[PDB]
């Protein structure tokens, strides 16, 4: 697993952009 990959799956409908301990989502 990975944190990153977690958001990235869940923000499917988005973009989110993972930044260390950061993530920026674009709806």
């Amino acid at each position: 697993n990975d944190a990153c990959k977690a958001l990235k799956a869940r923000y499917a409908g988005c973009e989110v952009r993972c930044d260390x301990p950061r993530y920026e989502v674009h709806c």
